[PDB]
């Protein structure tokens, strides 16, 4: 089966999924590869082929820093590249319904890892079954990480900052000049990602650039005003010098350390990365999102209070222990092989490793708000409170600020707490509902019978894959035959969100409510 794109033939290839077919388009090309004068430059358009494109395997991902922290080990090296790096990987997926659709709903996921890492190839981001199961098309694509994709000199249109999001940008104008092609409508279009992924969905909500290029947003885990999502000018140049200065590049001409890094071997460029923050951490966003004045017209936070951004419905959750898998990346006593008991001197170390430039006010603070015990004898306290501590800082309070901000602008808003642990789940039970173990939720992975999911983890996929496809198609993430409890809108005042488990799905108010007002009211001052 062959589609006629804009820019050439492609050819997929048949997939078959509970008795059905998918058609795969694996491996599209979106953007001229960007290498040697292209390197640290916005994506360019492609040049059209004459010949037939055979999309059938997964593309090169781009060039990254691998997680090395457990060999061997699943539940880390799942999250690793599957395919071959190389700076030749702006390519995207596509996955579409058999027969082929006639208006399908698209849904574009894409992928986080702290913006230095990632790839759409993971076995966890397989679309096939949500094209299967709801008829939707699935999209994904690879974008620049790292330096490489994140660089910023701001102005400079030779590093000018952003790039990745200039890749994922281009990736959502190639679906709309043609997904018509592969049956899918252009008009329906719902970004989806996670971590990372969900700050860059926030980011394209008030890129004016990308107002057009998409319909709806949905943000698991992730959204843009998260501490570690945009990079400050200030860093952004301190950290491309150190880079400079650690390859030989420092020159005064700035055009010309470009010049210089441009001919740096991709893997001198990815071994100093890591140096170029003093606060060195594998959990360190070396290269993220910057205000560019291209991408970005001003600093997020402002355009967010203000109301800068796409008017439309967007759907928000987060994971009841999004902090804990960090923990094991660096706080002393923590251990995914014991179940990491930690005294109070530990809990304040760990403190250090994760808030390096605060006062010792600061940290204190942190402390006090988080060691006011139900029990002062439980031994995992300090344990726990470094996890709550690092997933509310991190990721839940900014995505419910995100979340009461954005809809005061009078856009209907739904918020999710997943609180499931995976059966299959490879870390230790300590760890708890981890950051990205939603995602294989809903992608839909325990719909197949074959590996080893409970049957009320079925249901549970089966209902959220429903309840992600009504919001694409219709704005509203219901299930509508099955009895479920209705999802309710979040609003300012009453702050209502559903939970996700297999048990009881039920409907709660203000989320970590006390935890939130220090961290988004009191922090911000230290
Ligand atoms: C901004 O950058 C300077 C320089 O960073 C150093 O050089 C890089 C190539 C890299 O290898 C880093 O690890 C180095 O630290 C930072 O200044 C350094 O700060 C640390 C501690 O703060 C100190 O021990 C070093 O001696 C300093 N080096 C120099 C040359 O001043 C600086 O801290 C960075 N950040 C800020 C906010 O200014
Ligand atoms: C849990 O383990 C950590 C990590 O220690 C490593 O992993 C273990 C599973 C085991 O193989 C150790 O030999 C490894 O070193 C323990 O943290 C260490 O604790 C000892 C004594 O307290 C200390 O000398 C080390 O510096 C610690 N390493 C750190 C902080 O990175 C921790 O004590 C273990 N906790 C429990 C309750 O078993
Ligand atoms: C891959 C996925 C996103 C689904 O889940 C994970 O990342 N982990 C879960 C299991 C551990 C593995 C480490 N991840 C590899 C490299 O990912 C990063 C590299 C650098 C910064 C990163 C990240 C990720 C977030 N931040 C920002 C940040 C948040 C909080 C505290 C400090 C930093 C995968
Ligand atoms: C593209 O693919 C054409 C047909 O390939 C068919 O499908 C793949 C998956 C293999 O199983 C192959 O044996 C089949 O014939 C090729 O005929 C053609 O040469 C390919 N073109 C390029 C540029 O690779
Ligand atoms: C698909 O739906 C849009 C409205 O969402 C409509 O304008 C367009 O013509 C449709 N295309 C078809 C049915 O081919
Ligand atoms: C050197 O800097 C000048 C401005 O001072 C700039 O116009 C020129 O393009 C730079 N040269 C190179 C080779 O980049
Ligand atoms: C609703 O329940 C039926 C069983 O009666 C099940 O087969 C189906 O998958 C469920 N649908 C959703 C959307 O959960």
């Amino acid at each position: 089966i062959i589609i006629a794109t804009k820019n050439g033939k492609v050819r997929g290839m048949q997939l078959t999924v509970f008795g059905g077919t998918v058609t795969a388009f694996l491996g599209i090309p979106y953007a001229q590869p960007p290498l040697g004068r292209l390197r640290f430059k916005k994506p360019q358009s492609l040049t059209k082929w004459s010949d037939i494109w055979n999309a059938t395997k997964y593309a090169n991902s781009c060039c990254q820093n691998i997680d090395q922290s457990f060999p061997g080990f699943h539940g880390s090296e799942m999250w690793n590249p599957n395919t071959d790096l190389s700076e030749d990987c702006l390519y995207l997926n596509v996955w579409i319904p058999a027969p082929k659709p006639k208006n399908a709903t698209v849904l574009i996921w894409i992928y986080g890892g702290g913006f230095q890492t990632g790839t759409s190839s993971l076995h966890v981001y397989d679309g096939k079954f949500l094209a299967r199961v709801e008829r939707v098309i699935v999209v994904s694509m690879n974008y620049r990480v790292g330096a490489l994709g994140f660089l910023a000199l701001p102005g400079n249109p030779e590093a000018p900052g952003n790039m990745g999001l200039f890749d994922q940008q281009l990736a959502l104008q190639w679906v709309q000049k043609n997904i018509a092609a592969f049956g899918g409508n252009p008009k329906s279009v719902t970004l989806f990602g996670e971590s990372a992924g969900a700050a860059s969905v926030s980011l394209h909500l008030l890129s004016p650039g990308s107002h057009s290029l998409f319909t709806r947003a949905i943000l698991q885990s992730g959204s843009f005003n998260a501490p570690w999502a945009v990079t400050s000018l200030y860093e952004a140049r301190n950290r491309t010098l150190n880079l400079a200065k650690l390859t030989g590049c420092s020159r005064e001409n700035e055009t010309e350390i470009i010049k210089c890094l441009r001919n740096k071997d991709p893997q001198e460029i990815l071994l100093n990365e890591a140096f170029v923050v003093p606060y060195g951490t594998p959990l360190s966003v070396n290269f993220g999102p910057t205000v560019d004045g291209d991408f970005l017209t001003d600093m997020p936070d402002i355009l967010l209070e203000l109301g800068q951004f796409k008017k439309t419905q967007i759907l928000v959750g987060v994971n009841k222990d999004e902090g804990t898998a960090f923990l094991v990346y660096g706080a002393p006593g923590f251990s995914k092989d014991n179940n990491s008991i930690i005294t109070r001197k530990e809990f304040q170390e760990g403190l250090k490793i994760f808030f390096p430039g605060v006062s010792e006010f600061g940290k204190e603070s942190i402390l006090f708000h988080y060691t006011d015990w139900v029990d002062d004898q439980r031994p995992e306290n300090y344990r726990e409170a470094l996890g709550d501590v690092v997933g509310d800082y991190n990721f839940i309070c900014p995505a419910l600020e995100f979340t009461k901000k954005f809809s005061e602008w009078g856009n209907n808003a739904f918020f999710y707490y997943f609180e499931h642990r995976s059966s299959k789940l490879p870390w230790p039970e300590w760890m708890g509902v981890m950051h990205g173990y939603e995602i294989e939720f809903v992608f839909g992975l325990p719909l197949e019978r074959r590996d080893q999911y409970t049957k009320a983890e079925e249901i549970l996929s089966r209902s959220i894959v429903k309840r992600w496809a009504n919001f694409a198609k219709y704005g509203n993430p219901q299930e509508t035959q099955n009895q479920s409890t209705s999802w309710p809108v979040f609003k300012s005042t009453e702050q209502k969100y559903l939970t996700l488990n297999t048990e009881s799905t039920r409907i709660m108010t203000k989320l970590r409510a006390q935890q939130c007002r220090f961290w988004t009211s009191f922090f911000p001052k230290v």
